[PDB]
């Protein structure tokens, strides 16, 4: 049994959704998921020997919400070496945008731009697409939990 930090990540504040069935899809695999909700850096701190999980829409024209923005900052200048860190990553978005799902493609290079690692290969959800985004996001965490312990 590990444990799952799910930091979300996205520029409404109101009406999220994919953080709450990550945990709930992992927690039903059998892994203990939790969701952070205004993530802090002093909550992602308690992961770096662990597993977490980033779920973050609003990617824009290459950008990250407010919401997320102190996490990312906070892991690239905060921790800025990792000894056994592991993650997965959902991002989301509009492909009408040139970079898509950036948004969790910039967290992943986070990780390995000081030592860490990676479990799975990243969800990127198209809303021009698919305006449901637990639809892709659900199976996503259904699969990539198979990826714990």
């Amino acid at each position: 049994m590990a444990e799952i930090g799910i930091f979300v990540g996205t520029m409404y504040g109101n009406s999220l959704l994919v953080a709450e069935e990550a945990e709930a899809i992992l927690t039903a695999q059998g892994h203990k998921a939790t969701v952070f909700e205004d993530p802090e850096l002093s909550d992602w701190l308690p992961y770096q020997d662990k597993y977490v999980l980033v779920v973050t829409s609003t990617t824009g024209q290459g950008d990250l919400p407010d919401s997320i923005v102190p996490l990312f900052q906070g892991i690239k200048d905060s921790l800025g070496f990792q000894p056994n860190l592991r993650y997965g990553v959902i991002a989301l978005g509009d492909s009408s945008y040139v970079n898509f799902c950036n948004g969790g493609k910039q967290f992943d290079a986070l990780l390995q731009e000081q030592s860490a690692q990676r479990v799975g290969e990243m969800l990127l959800i198209d809303a021009s697409e698919n305006p449901e985004p637990e639809t892709e996001s659900n199976p996503w965490v259904e699969h990539w939990g198979t990826l714990l312990s």
